[PDB]
Formats: structure tokens, sequence, C-alpha cells
């Protein structure tokens, strides 16, 4: 206790930590040595696999994870993945070994350079203490700015002698400490937006990850059906806040500017909960909004305030806000949204699997609190026609666009949620970036269900090319890839599916085993 | 070439660039597409792969090598990599496509945020330009900025709209630009240092990794035979300076304080050649130097001039200064050197190989000019010592330590060398990091043999954590993975080696193959 080590693990206990996700090194062992008994270390062996595990674990358990990795390489290797921790706002303690502190300025072997900058500028907050005696105060510090609204990575360096030093006996002040970001709008203006939303003659609603965040979802629906309101995911999600076959939901939006402003026309307010404003992505110019439609956006993120092009903004937390909403509407007397229609059976031959085929036979046999991923990357807009999603806490999309995050994160989040059966869909292409991820989910007895889609393509980048004009484009194929095979490499038991009889035989095995499985399924295909 | 992407291709070929390593994205589509006929695009699954192949080519090829991710996620997954880049001072122009300048500032799916602060502090130079018809101005830049002394990683992020705008006709004048930092100690200065090393009594010298990326081998063989004097390479060698069965050949230097002060002793003149001073590692304090030795510095890199605690410096070219310093000093009339003894052959039963028997085994079999690589992180000082590597860019290892470099590496040095057996000696816990960089091997026929070093765990770390005295450390073993199904994944050629007869019979397959090929040796173990 008299030491930075013995002194910072028990700030970590008493601020609720109890996982540490890591891969190892040299700058690590004098933090890792005596590692408590009322810890446990997730080893992955790669640092994208490490930080992908301890985001799907932060964002199901709704609890900041605390990850630990090796100087600047270490670090480097996991920023891929820091990207799409960014935009989901995932809390994650993100610390790092340096060298000792009389081998810095020498830049012996091991040294991470200037290492506050070096996740800039995706974390919150990075920081490197300038003695040892700081280390808990630094430790706090990272703990709350990860916790705080808006909730993000952020990034600690620690020289490797600091762990053996005398702690400062005032650091137990910190062991305590509560910060509170549960805020919402004042009485005043929290009453003229009810009011607004009061007198709208046919209100909107788009939701956003920080919505399932938050666990906002239950107020979100009682919200909904107050307001009589459809209600859209916003584009590019990276969570599904919204039960997907509940009368007022009406999907995922598409990704273009005149593509949203043309599904809200009609609708006089529409109010958005936990999304940035928008995530577009595909070029598709025109109105923002038409007019005769206003919006008010309720986000956690300043910066999301800051940079929507249109709308007002209520700066908030999404829990806290989306029970007063909830709680204080009026209950309108219009009629309940219709419905969305079914989604059409596709023609199945004997051959190759339509990505329709695999998500209608999911949606068959996974059991109702299932929790889905995705990161098949042209399927996506299937996907969530096809999936009933009733429970918060039910998909999973790299919130960047970075690939690498649903087979990591899959194991993550089994990890949080030992009763529900996670079901990773992802495609060829995006199972490579973090394939040694796997032997994690092996070696813990973690038993995620992975279904590979092999289209033998970047279906997505074929689908983009065609979009852009681009052609005599190289590198989008990916042939020769027997997943199986990897699957076996690091211990994963592994199935394969070419037709529909195999793939209904693969998943009633997958769903009984009591380990990890792999299915690669043969997906129908542009090449 | 009207369009900026036209311009930009020119200005490439022009500057001799006809290779680009990449894993596309939709913002590199634009970039991409209408890839030209003089130009190759070599795919790999991971961005870490797709840098680690780029800079083993650089390195090797002595010449820039051409990057290209996608946006963050891409730039983020490759940034361990280009850690190690640093270190080597590889020529490295990395580009990065963004989305498109309309896009930015909403913050859109797939958008690269605060750009050129993304990489740093890793880079020498980066940049994302304020226009479309700056870009090939830009461009130029990144190919100077990486091929000037000290050599280094660039970075250039490109909004995808740039590529189809009109180029500025002025633009042609970047494309035939000669930029030499081929520059030598001034007439002076250089005859004084001459005449110290003329008028040394027990000169030793000490060289580093820019000596091989020079190719200044062969000058620094001529300077320590006139000179005739012990050469070490520096400690944390990231390439091979010297033949090391060469009788003036010393080894490598421990990476600690004392060690080095200690091995220097006695010598009165030091002169260190295109090394860092030094890339110490180990906790090992003492004396720098000792009374009665001083040090003479030659680097590329005004850091490391800077940064080097003891010693004059000149920050110079090293091609340019080893040829000068070889062609000017007196042939000293003291006794040549003795070669240092030959190792002890270890005791070898039929069970499991010793590292030692692995590297006796590839001295006997592999070629005199065959490439090494080297990722087996407890095994190094035995490879260093039995492998007689007569030639230069005959060794690479992770200049900055970071894991995962060997692997795609061996890939990039085979395909600049293809008539040179690349052999990557890979640890079971690195072979992890970067393993779908084997899928390139198998796609392009790239005929690299990987020797994967099998002992179950972290072995420098279990040697590290007993230096530390660090007890009860979690993480450090790695059972359970089975690298014939790895290879077998990705299309490679495998083969396992239980005992000598077996490590044997599957070098002599290797070396006969036409295709790349994976050996799985079971090495000894500490468990
Ligand atoms: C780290 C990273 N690299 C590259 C990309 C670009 N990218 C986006 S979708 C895609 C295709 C993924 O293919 P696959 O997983 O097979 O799914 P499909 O598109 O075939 O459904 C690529 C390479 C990215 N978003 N992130
Ligand atoms: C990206 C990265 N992650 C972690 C480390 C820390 N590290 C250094 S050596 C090592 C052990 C490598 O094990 P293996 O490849 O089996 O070789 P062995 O030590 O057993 O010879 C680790 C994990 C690093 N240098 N870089
Ligand atoms: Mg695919
Ligand atoms: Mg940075
Ligand atoms: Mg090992």
């Amino acid at each position: 206790m008299a030491s930075v080590h013995g002194t910072t693990y028990e700030l970590l206990r008493r601020q609720g930590i109890d996982t540490v996700f890591g891969n190892p090194g040299s700058n690590e062992l004098p933090f890792l040595k005596d590692f408590p008994e009322d810890f446990r270390y997730i080893l992955a062996l790669q640092e994208a696999c490490v930080v992908g595990i301890a985001d799907g674990y932060a964002q199901a358990s709704r609890k900041p994870a605390f990850i630990n990795l090796h100087s600047a390489a270490g670090t480097g290797n996991a920023m891929g993945a820091l990207s799409n921790a960014r935009t989901s706002h995932s809390p994650l303690i993100v610390t790092a070994g340096q060298q000792t502190r009389a081998m810095i300025g020498v830049e012996a072997g091991e040294t991470n350079v200037d290492a506050a900058n070096l996740p800039r500028p995706l974390v919150k907050w990075s920081y490197e203490p300038a003695s040892a005696a700081e280390v808990p105060h630094a430790m706090s510090r990272a703990i709350h700015m990860a916790s705080m609204a808006p909730q993000g990575p952020v990034y600690l360096s620690v020289p490797y002698d600091d762990w053996d030093k005398d702690a400062d006996p005032q650091s137990h002040h910190l062991f305590d400490r509560h910060v509170s970001s549960s805020v919402r709008l004042n009485d005043q203006d929290l009453d003229i937006l009810v009011k607004a939303l009061n007198s709208a003659s046919n209100p909107a609603i788009v939701l956003g990850p920080d919505v399932d965040a938050a666990n906002a979802n239950a107020d979100c629906v009682m919200l909904a059906e107050r307001l009589k309101a459809p209600v859209w995911v916003a584009p590019s999600a990276p969570r599904c806040p919204f039960p997907t076959r509940h009368p007022c939901f009406r999907g995922l939006m598409p990704a273009g500017i005149a593509a949203i402003s043309q599904l809200l026309e009609g609708h006089d307010v529409v109010l958005v909960i936990g999304a940035p404003v928008f995530r577009y992505v595909f070029y598709d110019p025109g109105q923002y909004l038409k007019p005769g439609t206003r919006l008010i956006s309720v986000t956690c993120d300043p910066l999301e305030a800051a940079r929507a092009p249109m709308g007002d903004a209520i700066v908030a937390d999404i829990g806290a806000m989306a029970s007063a909403l909830a709680n204080l509407v009026e209950e309108s007397s219009r009629q309940l949204p219709t419905a969305a229609p079914e989604p059409a059976k596709v023609d199945q031959d004997a051959g190759r699997l339509h990505p329709e085929t695999v998500f209608d036979t999911l949606n068959d046999m996974a059991p109702e609190n299932a929790i889905y991923l995705n990161e098949s990357t042209s399927t996506t807009a299937q996907m969530w026609q096809r999936l009933n999603m009733r429970n918060p806490g039910s998909y999973y999309f790299c919130a960047a666009g970075g690939l690498g995050f649903a087979l990591p994160a899959a194991i993550g989040v089994q990890l949080a949620e030992p009763e529900r059966q996670v079901i990773a869909v992802i495609g060829d292409g995006s199972a490579n970036y973090s394939i040694s991820a796997l032997w994690t989910a092996a070696q813990y007895n973690i038993p995620t269900i992975f279904v590979i889609m092999n289209n033998g393509t970047y279906g997505m980048l074929r689908w983009f090319a065609g979009v852009l004009e681009a052609e005599n484009v190289p590198g989008l194929d990916v042939p020769g890839i027997d997943f199986r095979a990897l699957a076996k490499g690091y211990g994963v038991q592994a199935l394969k599916a070419d037709n529909l009889e195999q793939l209904k035989g693969s998943l009633q095995e997958a769903l009984s085993a009591k380990g990890p499985v792999l299915i690669e399924v043969s997906t129908v295909s542009p090449v």
C-alpha cells in the first residue's frame, strides 16, 4: 500500500475495476507483477485485439475497461481500434509502460518518444506523469476522464521505475471519489422543449448509439409510444437503440444528406437523441432538412452539438434526458405507426448462400436475447431488416468503420454477457484484420460464435467503386483463405456451410457447443 | 495529364516509384482507379502487414517505398509498424485517403480527424493539403522528406475529391527535381579527424544500421583493416553493417551502459558510424566511457548527435563519410585482430531443438547470400554468434523492438531481392502480430522461408521478469497455437520439425521449394 503499485491497484479496485486487458512487455512487468487475486488478466496476441476485446467489454458492461499495452509499438498497434473507440464513446483506460525515467533522454530501446502525443487526436485525455508519486493521481484523472460524458478512450504512459516508489500518503483521498455527469436541461427550458414536442403535428425520432450506451432504450420506447412517432436509427450505427420490430421502428437511415431530409420530409419536429447530426458517408448533396422540418438534438458530446449543420442542440446526459422526456410529454391521441413490412424471402437454390438467407436463418434459430456483431460491410442493410433485436445491447458495428473490431469485440461482449449468446457476422476480408483474437476465445473458453461471410472479395469496396466510377482498381479480391484452418490454428472449433442445409446444421451445432465456434459460410459472389 | 491523378502518378514514376503497397478503402478508390500499367500493387490484409512489407522492401532496395492506407483506421492499424520505421530511418511515403472536402466539417464516416496529428510523433513530416492543386507539390515534399538524410517515414492525407481536379500546369517543374544530402565534413575538419584516427594507439569501431542502409559496409571493412581495429555492432541492431566472421568483428554489443564502457576500456579513440550513441535497453548504470577513452560519432541524424551522453559528433551522410575515411586514413602497422572463436556446439538429444542447433543448421544449409530476419527475441545473441553473414543487407530486426515486423518485412525483402533466399526466424509469440502477411507471400508467390521458433512462451519476457524480480506476472505463456494450420489458412506450404532430423529434412525441402514455406520448429522451453 505504501508503494505506487499498491496504491494504484487500490484506486482501481475502489473505482470498480477488476479486469485488465493486455499484451505484456518489459515496461509493463513492474506494473503486472504481484497481480492481485481480485483482478483477472485477459491476454490477446496483438494490441488491436486487446483493445477490441476491451471495447466490446466496456460497451456491453456500460463501465470503463482497463487496458495495458507495451510502449509505442503496442500503443501504435492499437490505434485503429482507438479510432473506433472514439466514435462509440467507449470508456477505455489505455495504459502503456514507458522506459525507466533515467533512460528516456538517451532514447533507450523501448522508449515511447513524446508519449502523450502518440494517441492524439483520438483520445479525450493523454498524459505522462512528471514523477512516480503523481501516478495514482494521474490514474484518477484517467478513470474519471474516460467515464464522464462524453465517454471516450484516454491514455496514460508510466515509466516502469515508478511502481516501486513510495506513494503520496495523501493519495487515499482519490480512492472513493464519485464524479457525476448525470445531468439534464434546466426545468424552464425543459418545459419549453416538452411543450414543443406536445405541439408537434407530425414528430419523428432519430436515435443513436449513446441511447444504447445509456440503457435509455426503454425510455425511448416510452417516448416514441407517447408521441406516436416513427423512430429511425441514425446512419452508420455503432449500436442498436430500439427494438427492431416495434411498430414505430423505421430502420437504419441511409448515410446521405438528401436521403435523410427526404425521409424526414413532412415531419415538423425531428428529435434526435444520442446521435451525431449526422454520420453521413456517401456523396448525396441536397437540403439538410426540407422546409417545414425543425430539428432538436440531444447529445452527450459538445463536438456533436457544435458540428451539426442544422437544428438546435442540448448537451446533456442521454439517460437523464430520455427519462425526463419520456415521463414529461403528453400521450398523443394520434394513430400508432404501422409496423414496417416483413422483408421478402429471396430465391435460394442448393448452392452458395445469399446474405438474406443467412440473416433469415439466424433470426429463426438464435435465442431472442442473442447479441449480434456486424463486420460484413456489404450486407448491413439486409442485417438490420432481417434480425429481430428486442433487447438493449444487441448490436455492435465498428463505430468509425475501422475493420478488425467485430471479431475481438465479440469476445469482450461475450465475456461481459455470459448468459447471452454472442454471434459475430464478419466478412472474409474483415476477419483477417484481428484474426489472432480467436486464440483468446479458445484459451479463456469464451463461447462466441463467429460466422464468416466468405464471398472472396471486398464486396463493399466493389459497390463504392461502382458509385465513384472507379475502374481498374487493384486489390479488391481476397481469394484463397481457409477460415477453418485459421480457427484450427488458434484452437477454435470450425465448421463449413456451402449450402442452406449445411448452414442450418452448422448453426445447430454451434448453438449447442460449450466453446467458441467458427462457421465459414460460402456466400454469393460478384467474383 | 491535366488531372491531379495524372500529374501525381507522373511525379511518382519520374521520381522512380513503381510499386504501391496497400490495403484499399473508399477514400483511396479515386487514387487507385486507372492504376497505371507501369506500376504494381501489393495487397496485404492488415495495415501493420502493408507497412511491414513496404519497410522490408525499402530497407533492402535502399529506395523509398510508397504506401496507400485507408483514413484514420488504416493509418492507426499501421502505427506500431511506423514506430519501427522511425528507428530504422526507413524512407516510407505513407499516403492515406481522406473524406471529400465537403464532408470533413460535419465529420462524415471515414473522416480522418485532425489527420496530420495522427502519426505524430513517429514521422518526420505529416501533412494534409489545403487544396486539390497542391496535392502534387505535397507529394513532392513527401518524396523528398522521406529520402533526405536522416531518412524516415512521412505522411500525406488526401481528400478523395482532389484526384479528379485540374492540376496546376506549373506542377511539371516537380517531376525531375533532384535533391541530395550526400555530404561529408569539410576538408579542414576532416583532416583533423583523420589525423586523430592515425594517431590513435588502440582504436575501436562501432557500426550501426545506417552503415548497411548506405551500403557503406565494404568501406567500413576497408577502414577497420587500415586501422587494424576491432569492430562491434551497436546494441539493439536493426541491420548487419559488417561481415560477421571477418577477423576484426567482435559481435553485437549488450544494450547496457556499464557493459559497453567495459568493452571499450583501453581503447583511446572509439569511432561510431551510423548508430545512435547508444541504444541501451536494460538497467546497467556506470560510466558512459572509462577514463582514457574518447568517442567520435558520425551520424546522419541530428537527434542522435544531440542526445548522445558523451563524445563528439559529426552530422553527415554515412556513405560519403565512410568512403572518405576509408580512403584517407593511413594503413596502421599494428597486428590485425584475431578472429573471434567458434561458438560451442551445444549438446542436442533426439528431442526438442536448442536455438543454438537451429542457427548452426541454418548456417550449414543456407546459401552464402541468404538474408535473415530476426523476431525470435530470446535468441538474438545466439543468432549473431552462429550465422556467417558476409554480404550487405543480410539481417533485419525490428528497429524499435516492435513485434510484427519480421514476418511482413521478410516478404518485402524477398520481393526486393528475388535472387537471395530470405529466411525469417520468428518466435511463436511474435508470429501472431502480423500473421495475415503470409497471404501476400502465397498470392504473389514470394518464396520467403518462415522458421517459427515454438517454445510456447514469451521467452524474452520471462528473462526480463527475472532481471526485474517481477513475480506473479500474468500473460507470459502462449500455448495452443498450430502454425501449420495458420500457414494452410493463408495458402503457404507448411512443415514441422520436432527434432534435428526433421529440421534438416524440412530445411532441405524449404530451400528447394518454388513458393513460400513455413517450418514450425519445436524448441526447448522453460514452463
Ligand atoms: C482498417 C480498415 N482497413 C480498410 C478499410 C476499408 N474497407 C471498408 S469495407 C472493406 C471490405 C470488407 O470486406 P468483407 O469483410 O469481405 O465484407 P464485404 O464487403 O465483402 O461484405 C474495406 C477493405 C476499413 N474501413 N478499415
Ligand atoms: C507490438 C509489441 N508487443 C509486445 C512487445 C513486448 N515483447 C517483447 S519480446 C516479447 C516476447 C516475444 O515472444 P516470442 O516471439 O515467442 O520469442 P521468445 O522471446 O520466446 O524468443 C514481447 C511480448 C513488443 N516489443 N512489441
Ligand atoms: Mg467479402
Ligand atoms: Mg498521434
Ligand atoms: Mg516464444
